[PDB]
């Protein structure tokens, strides 16, 4: 149990860790493991002072709050995002690059991005009157919610694990989590490619290749497509792993179509499980969201994002395929 744990973590900085190996193996709570994993990696208990007891604290309690009975948004979903996240922050472009501040930010922004997540799309909570579509007047509602309960949950007893940063750096790190969490909501996703285009166009590297960042808004604006490129990567990993992303995507999916059948309300596209087809509905997700957003990310930090690309093209026609 404990040397098959430590064996799947031997890939912990590595793409396409099989984060559900190490959900089995740590029973059921891969996100507090897995982030205990990349935080003694990094260092970051040491950097930002934090003990062990108040970090397992508050992430397990974090991780209670991912919903078990959901299919995709649980607790594993958010784990491989933090994991990429964690992956993509070292890919060799970007050396030196970032801050531990914005390391620490975008690992946690990743643990927490979809806590509290009820099943369902912006698009349901705001056709049914949803009191936090109300809260948020419909912008960004589930992200906002991410956020409001990530942090709410500091403030447990035991699990303030910002207490040793200084005024400036938790004032700064909440507004770049607030950043990256938001950067999830696909109402964003056009605005920030942009963006992304923008800055691959007008890229200074070094001799060395490692990419240089002028100021504050070109560090942010990489950071949020950082963890919009984690969220969206289960298309760029290996096929076996990808296909158990696509069956318990497609389950949450139905389940929502179910439940706009029966209130009388339109079925969502992809969530009809009578007409809809899973094969359709990746090659065109593929195609009209994941591959533009990757293919710039790649353009950006060449060539170290080659192999992931090729992947996601791979996947691509062969999802095709089975159409
Ligand atoms: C195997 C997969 O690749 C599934 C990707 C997630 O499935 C989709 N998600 C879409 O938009 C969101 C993307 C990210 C997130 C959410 C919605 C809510 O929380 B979240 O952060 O996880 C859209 Cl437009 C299509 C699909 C499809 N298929
Ligand atoms: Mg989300
Ligand atoms: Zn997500």
């Amino acid at each position: 149990n404990e040397d098959h744990l430590a064996k799947e973590l031997e890939d912990l900085n590595k793409w396409g860790l099989n984060i559900f190996n190490v959900a089995g193996y740590s029973h059921n709570r891969p996100l507090t493991c897995i982030m205990y994993a990349i935080f003694q990696e990094r260092d970051l208990l040491k950097t930002f002072r934090i003990s062990s007891d108040t970090f397992i604290t508050y992430m397990m309690t974090l991780e209670d709050h991912y919903h078990s009975d959901v299919a995709y948004h649980n607790s594993l979903h958010a784990a491989d995002v933090a994991q990429s996240t964690h992956v993509l922050l070292s890919t060799p472009a970007l050396d030196a690059v970032f801050t531990d501040l914005e390391i620490l930010a975008a690992i946690f922004a990743a643990a927490i991005h979809d806590v509290d997540h009820p099943g369902v799309s912006n698009q349901f909570l705001i056709n049914t009157n949803s009191e936090l579509a109300l809260m948020y007047n419909d912008e960004s509602v589930l992200e906002n919610h991410h956020l409001a309960v990530g942090f709410k949950l500091l403030q447990e007893e035991h699990c303030d694990i910002f207490m040793n940063l200084t005024k400036k750096q938790r004032q700064t790190l909440r507004k770049m989590v607030i950043d990256m969490v938001l950067a999830t909501d696909m109402s964003k996703h056009m605005s920030l490619l942009a963006d992304l285009k923008t800055m691959v166009e007008t890229k200074k590297v070094t001799s060395s290749g490692v990419l240089l960042l002028d100021n504050y808004t070109d560090r942010i604006q990489v950071l949020r497509n950082m963890v919009h490129c984690a969220d969206l990567s289960n298309p760029t990993k290996s096929l076996e792993l990808y296909r158990q992303w696509t069956d318990r995507i497609m389950e949450e999916f139905f389940q929502q179509g179910d439940k706009e059948r029966e209130r009388g309300m339109e079925i969502s596209p992809m969530c009809d499980k009578h007409t809809a087809s899973v094969e359709k509905s990746q090659v065109g997700f593929i195609d009209y969201i994941v591959h533009p957003l990757w293919e710039t990310w790649a353009d950006l930090v060449q060539p170290d994002a080659q192999d992931i690309l090729d992947t996601l093209e791979d996947n691509r026609n062969w999802y095709q395929s089975m159409i």
